[PDB]
């Protein structure tokens, strides 16, 4: 069995910014979700080999996870906050697409998403 290459976290020719919204996405949003008791399934790319999910990457073609997001934020990969918000939403959506309603991992995603939405609701104004 085989995993795909992970999403890109480094690309020297991608233009980059460090903005107050992106700082909030790291300091408040990522940190809040990362420390949660339900974070662990989402802290790294889905390992379809270890988890015995041979169809995962047949179904999920835009993988995303908080390990990748953390690396992107720490390495100033983004130009804007919308790119990062999209990554979180991709992560949640993948979970809901692949799994069955009411599965433990879906409940976990929902709890993290609730917090995500509460924090993004107060995304600061651009400086």
């Amino acid at each position: 069995s085989m995993n795909p290459p992970p999403p890109e976290t480094s690309n020297p020719n991608k233009p980059k910014r460090q903005t107050n919204q992106l700082q909030y996405l790291l300091r408040v949003v990522l940190k809040t979700l990362w420390k949660h008791q339900f974070a662990w399934p989402f802290q790294q790319p889905v390992d379809a080999v270890k988890l015995n999910l041979p169809d995962y990457y047949k179904i999920i073609k835009t993988p995303m996870d908080m390990g990748t997001i953390k690396k992107r934020l720490e390495n100033n990969y983004y130009w804007n906050a919308q790119e990062c918000i999209q990554d979180f939403n991709t992560m949640f959506t993948n979970c809901y697409i692949y799994n069955k309603p009411g599965d433990d991992i879906v409940l976990m995603a929902e709890a993290l998403e609730k917090l995500f939405l509460q924090k993004i609701n107060e995304l600061p104004t651009e400086e």
